[PDB]
């Protein structure tokens, strides 16, 4: 019952979508791994990225919004 990412179906990843100011792939990537997460799938998003991290992984990186994706949403 592993969590799986949202973007390849690949177990032991949780899928987060990112935003920020100014935020490019490169600059979320490294500002990631400045806080030593290992990264997994990053692709585009509505507005961001999504970036797949550990489960395990409690992500805080200033100034960058990270929040859990959800597999669906409704039209609130
Ligand atoms: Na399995
Ligand atoms: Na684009
Ligand atoms: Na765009
Ligand atoms: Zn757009």
């Amino acid at each position: 019952a592993a969590e799986r990412s949202l973007l390849t179906g690949e177990e032991g990843w949780r899928t987060y979508k990112a935003t920020g100011p100014r935020l490019s792939l490169p600059r979320l990537v490294a500002l990631l791994k400045g806080q030593g997460l290992e990264v997994g799938k990053v692709a585009e998003a509505e507005g961001g990225f999504y970036v797949d991290l550990r489960p395990e992984a409690r992500p805080e990186v200033a100034g960058l919004r990270l929040e859990p994706a959800r597999r669906v949403e409704g039209l609130l």
